[PDB]
């Protein structure tokens, strides 16, 4: 089956997000730019025992998108093969940088394609400039008294800040 | 809304099963996927780019919105030529991640309103490799699970 109009994709980008960083928010930018309607998946991650709640990610997640007209900013606690069908979204997508894990991202998306088939698994990559950070180093970092207004948008910095002190 | 135009790029010697997924994937996202065929004369390929385009156009002719352009110039000239914003690259297991890497962040500073984009083909033809499709072909092999029909012929003709 086809169509011969435009093809409104909806991208779904999951993570932890704990916290978003520039990284995150540079790729973010260049998916609002190519896609229909972007939807950030704020995964609650419990086993992860992340540094900020679910609700403060996501909030925090809002903040640095909020000026962008196409993007929708969601918590889910479920099954990502699951939630993404209920989001009616038909392309996941991933950072790929040059320290990505590669054999991580592929059982990933290998496996979310047996759960649901139909949706693509798809890879950007963001500015060489934020390749390189990492979300686990931006919390040690602020929990060590670290400058890391290089790293994340400044609401970030400014949460990271009040939760060490 | 308006049509985006998306280009896959490649030297196609010869265009595979991995290819054809990866295509039939892109067909169904985007509003038209440009096949660009790179002459790649450095890589002495075994088949004409005249040949590997046709190929490419016979193997991608029954999709809705697939077209094959062959080219000898530079990648980031030509996108823009061609009006489209996406490069769209192969992205398996055993892809070459450091060239992937030094080619999307060299694009980027020739073409930096060119996105790279990266899709995932089907497990089942991640693995094909088009020089080893060409030596197996070269000493008499079956490389029915690796291509097209028309592009087995047409190795088998070459050799
Ligand atoms: C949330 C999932 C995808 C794990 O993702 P992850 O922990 O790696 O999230 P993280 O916050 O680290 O980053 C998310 C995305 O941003 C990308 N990106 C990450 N870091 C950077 C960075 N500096 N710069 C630019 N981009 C980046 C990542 O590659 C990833 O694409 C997975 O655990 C999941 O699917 N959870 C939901 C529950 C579920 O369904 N589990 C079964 C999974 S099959
Ligand atoms: C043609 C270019 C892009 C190189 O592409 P490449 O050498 O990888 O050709 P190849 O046919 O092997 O593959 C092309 C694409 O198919 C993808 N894909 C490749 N193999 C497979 C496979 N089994 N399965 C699924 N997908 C695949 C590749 O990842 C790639 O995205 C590059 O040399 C180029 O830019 N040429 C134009 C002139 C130019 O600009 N030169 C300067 C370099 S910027
Ligand atoms: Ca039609
Ligand atoms: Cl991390
Ligand atoms: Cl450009
Ligand atoms: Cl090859």
């Amino acid at each position: 089956a086809h169509h011969h109009h435009h093809h409104m994709n909806r991208v779904l980008y999951p993570g932890t997000f704990d916290p978003i960083t520039k990284g995150h928010g540079d790729l973010i930018e260049r998916a609002s730019r190519l896609f229909d309607h972007v939807i950030i998946a704020v995964a609650a991650s419990p086993k992860k025992n992340p540094l900020f709640s679910l609700e403060q990610r996501v909030a925090l997640a809002q903040e640095v998108t909020k000026h962008l007209p196409n993007v929708e900013v969601v918590g889910f606690s479920t099954l990502l093969a699951h939630f993404v069908k209920e989001q009616k979204a038909n392309v996941f997508l991933r950072g790929l940088r040059a320290v990505s894990d590669f054999e991580y991202e592929f059982q990933l998306a290998n496996m979310n394609r047996q759960l649901a088939p139909d949706v693509e698994s798809m890879f950007l990559t963001p500015s060489e400039k934020y390749s390189f950070i990492s979300s686990t180093l931006v919390r040690e970092i602020a929990a060590l008294g670290g400058d890391i207004s290089k790293f994340v948008h400044p609401a970030v910095a400014d949460a990271l800040a009040e939760r060490f002190k």
